[PDB]
């Protein structure tokens, strides 16, 4: 089976749930930096689509991920829930943003729909780490 | 204004009508690769949804990254529709090429809900190019 480390604020999440339905052994640690770690090099930051949405509205999101980027040399955040729909900001705030991050930050931004897709998503990354270290 | 480089099949698109709206000043060439050029280094690949499914069915997704990738060394999909009630492939097949293209091949993979959407983070990205020569 494969091996992902998870913040102890996420234990008992529903990604947590599938994580583990889908075989994964998990140990618990109470981090830093990031929510899921996959190797030493890649690391996993879920967020939530109204915590992105207030982080830009505050402006903390770079500062977010300058952090996780000096912690890991691969980070990757996967931002939950539909970004539509969701007034209190205009949308080229969040395409600004989602276009800093991934494209001058490099810090890929993988959408998941639900925390189920969010765990689907951790489950095949580590994977796929497990078969090629 | 801001100048962006189009590919002759891209012309008449509404992709091509909300940048010229936009104030966007278009070079048409006929491209080898890229839908879209921002610059020397950045270059941007337009895809549907569907097509991007089908080039999971097809198994030619990577061989066409890997062409972008040879081709500039910052080049940026952006996948235009939705992906969900898609059928005829297993979620797993979709997720698992969306973390291969960001993760491994280092490639960003924007998604946009319409051609509207797409001109507009065109649109951005290039400004921010345009202000950072
Ligand atoms: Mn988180
Ligand atoms: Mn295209």
């Amino acid at each position: 089976g494969v091996k992902v480390v998870v913040d102890s604020r996420e234990l008992r999440s529903e990604v947590v749930k599938r994580l583990k339905l889908l075989g994964v052994k998990l140990e618990v640690k109470t981090l830093d930096v990031g929510d899921y770690i996959i190797s030493e090099d890649v690391a996993i930051e879920r967020k939530s689509a109204n915590d992105l949405i207030q982080s830009i509205i505050d402006g903390g999101l770079f500062d977010q991920v300058k952090r996780l980027k000096e912690a890991y040399s691969r980070p990757i955040m996967i931002v939950e829930g539909s970004l539509y729909g969701i007034r209190n900001v205009h949308p080229n705030a969040i395409r600004g943003a989602i276009a800093a991050v991934t494209v001058d930050f490099g810090v890929p931004i993988i959408f998941s729909s639900t925390p189920e897709e969010t765990a689907q998503y951790i489950f095949l990354i580590a994977k796929r780490e497990q078969e090629e270290r």
